[PDB]
């Protein structure tokens, strides 16, 4: 539905990561997408003006504009936020916070002091949407018809994977899929400064591991198998992948990862523990 | 809209990158699975069940294939090359394209022990690894002494569809097979550590995987359509003060990057032993 | 004609005038220090700098109307206590000292006249050598004006911004602390170099000059950090071997550690103030 | 400035070095760009598009860029030295320095190779780095057997002109790559860091990239004008119970200081190796 008028309130880097996803998929108009920020300087804002979103420093505006209307600033922009704009939130509106850590209740005690059943979807999802690959999951709040939480599927769906799910897993999914990208890149810079100290060209190892880590995802997609058994059909007896293998479990590879997963959720609910 | 109509395909070797490969060029329609030999000494194969229900010729004898095939892929161990190639090297034929897919396995070893049957052996080495099944391989070649201009093209767009394909130097495969070749599965190891943490705080492992997958999958795509250096990508994800950020931190107070360079180091140093001691 | 004082003679006074006047924004006479104890080393530099100096703050604040407030912490104050009452309309208070809250300024100074117009800022001892990092927030009643002096006088001596305030404990943390990072740093890679064979000042000169020299490369350039080392490193090469036993020790969540620890540490001790 | 008045450059090699002192000569003024000439065996590096922008000439023969050279910058990696001399040493005339650029690579071993060509080979061995680009490089040389004294005060005064430059005994060069040749990259490694840190604690990451940098460049200034130690210098900067003396220990907990120990020998041991797989 290119008819669906669409805000942001913030206009950051996922703001830009999710405009230019649905407009990439062809689901929304950019001219259709408002965006608002109080710094108007920023380079996701002269993309975005690019783009074709309508840019204004009011989010009052963004809300009147928006049938569905994303809050994506900072966990503790929203409380100020949902005072500004909390008496401009209509019975039409949908409202989808991308906030880490921020809850549903928190949200519908701010908006419900004004109109009484306010729609509240909350979201996590990630930058790769910006390529249409992100991972997205979404809880209804109280309110959310149920019509709210397909139509928020339909669209999150067109941009990457999406699912919903239970609202207290969502700190975890911060945690995972959320925070993963940054995960994946910081991997995706070693494994070329590895290929790079064994005598590969810079451009070469970035394309080389960016593309040995698609097709190993895409590859567990698309398998019901487990991940360590597509690790044993990867390594033949006394070769080199295994030999590699050892040395990463020798530094604990394996609990660096679990560590971030962790460490990002438990940050997550300090964000709204900081809050409340 | 390739096709290659003239072109048959064997493999000496039917396990998990013969099986990878052809399911690759299959499903891209550039090859029809009968135009397929391969040929393994264990016919009781999970691989040569599969290759079977695609439609794959299967035979045991490693003659046979040479004898049907133009493009020959070998998809054996590094050490069974040799007795591979004093089997077989009597029927190797001007029309021949020797596909070595061993890790290692110089084309200067290759092209010794074909020679002593007839000059001029057209050998192509390739590194590639086991998402080409997806085609999303990753897939380095170097062109042997008398493989001629047009057999290199040919084994790039025969490769081109099942992934990323390109020539290098012989001498940096060594090192590709120490970072995309073995990728795969650092890869997987680091999805199931993903998936562990998701499950720890909490995630149904299920969607653990699937999200951790997920994550992986994109920010891969995302830099593969970036001119953006991967730190600056990183940047973008962590809101300062935020959640990525306190993670990146432990990563890094545990060394994270410096495991992957050291595995990438391991892998090569152990493929370039796997040749030194062979010749 | 801009009166300038200083409420402490020590490091950063001296940093700071002596960075003013080789810029040419200052001439040394106008400018007034205060000082407890004229016997510091860091006195004498500025009696030599031609600063005009003092044992009297009363003195210095009603010489100057830029007021640098440059003393420890924990003297603030007892600083505020004793001027507070000489504090006019004409005065702009800035404080350098760490942590120390525009809020709790505000306060002491409230008392004895509304409307004071303070400003906090963080900057480092590079100013001496007119390359600091100085960042400023603003306080209730400084005027418009009064950052954009700020700015321009600051900007004489190194980079210059403004920032909110609840950044300034971070910068502390990173600008702030970070010379003495890099002295340890210079330090330990000169011990690298007299390692391998070269004169100690040789080494100190070409690890100074190489750090000196890829930072104005980062901050000339568009490009990401990363990006800047992809370029040195040839493949195989001697600079990819030593950022591997970097990363091997965990190099990058050192400096990590650091700038986190001195941002708490700042707060920590605001928060005995408080 | 007569050393330089109608004095032509050449470059063997056109990637990141190259670039950096043709942009570093250029901005100082001691050379227009329409005076140096570089080679490259693939012009379809990103170098070789920004020199080609800069009014630099480019052409893929090495036999060219001597053709066209007063002063040859050999800046090729160093296992192409070899078979770069071994191409252009009939080429290599009396009037020719030919200053190489590539780590390790002796001096001794390039005369050798030159000398069967013609007796007296003038030879510089250099070790620079990336920040002549801003004029702020770190240089070292030495001289060879059959430079003239005019060659070395040559050479001082051209690379004085984009940052410091000093002559040294050739025995030295291996060591001052470890330093100042990895250096600014030690220093980029710890700006990333420093500004992850930075964003952690709550900066944007454009401020903390900035005030990181900035911090860096000032406490480089403030040694290189002080006659002070290093550790006396640190000593100012932390108050007594302060934020940075707290910083410092967690610094010298993780063995900080050794790392960068760690860093220098590594090159400087790496550089050695790459000497000595030449010879
Ligand atoms: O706080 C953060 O870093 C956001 C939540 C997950 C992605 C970014
Ligand atoms: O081998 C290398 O990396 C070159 C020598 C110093 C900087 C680059």
């Amino acid at each position: 539905f290119q008819s669906m008028s669409v805000g942001f309130i913030g206009a950051g880097q996922l703001a830009f990561a999710l405009a230019k996803g649905f407009t990439a998929a062809g689901v929304l108009a950019a001219h259709k997408i408002m965006a608002s920020s109080p710094d108007m300087d920023l380079a996701t804002v002269s993309a975005l003006r690019k783009m074709g979103v309508k840019l204004t420093p009011h989010n009052k505006e963004t809300v009147q504009h928006s049938d569905v209307l994303f809050l994506a600033v900072k966990p503790h922009i929203i409380p100020f936020i949902l005072d500004e704009i909390g008496a401009d939130i209509e019975d039409r509106h949908i409202v989808v916070s991308c906030a880490a850590g921020v809850t549903i209740s928190s949200i519908e005690k701010k908006l419900s002091a004004f109109r009484p059943a306010p729609r509240v979807i909350r979201c996590m999802t990630n930058t790769p949407v910006v390529v249409r690959e992100g991972a997205t999951v979404y809880a209804t709040g109280t309110h959310a018809q149920v019509e709210d939480g397909r139509l928020m599927e339909q669209l999150l769906s067109s941009v990457g994977f999406c699912t919903e799910v239970e609202e207290d897993l969502i700190d975890a999914v911060t945690g995972l899929s959320g925070s993963g990208p940054a995960y994946a890149f910081t991997a995706l810079d070693a494994l070329a400064d590895g290929g790079v100290k064994m005598g590969l060209p810079r451009r070469l190892a970035v394309r080389l591991g960016a593309q040995a880590l698609l097709g190993a995802a895409k590859m567990l997609l698309h398998s019901e198998q487990h991940p360590g058994q597509l690790k044993d059909n990867v390594s033949s007896p006394g070769g080199a992948t295994i030999h590699a293998l050892h040395v990463l479990e020798s530094g604990g590879f394996r609990s660096l990862l679990i560590n971030a997963v962790e460490a990002s959720c438990i940050r997550t609910r300090e964000l709204q523990s900081m809050a409340d």
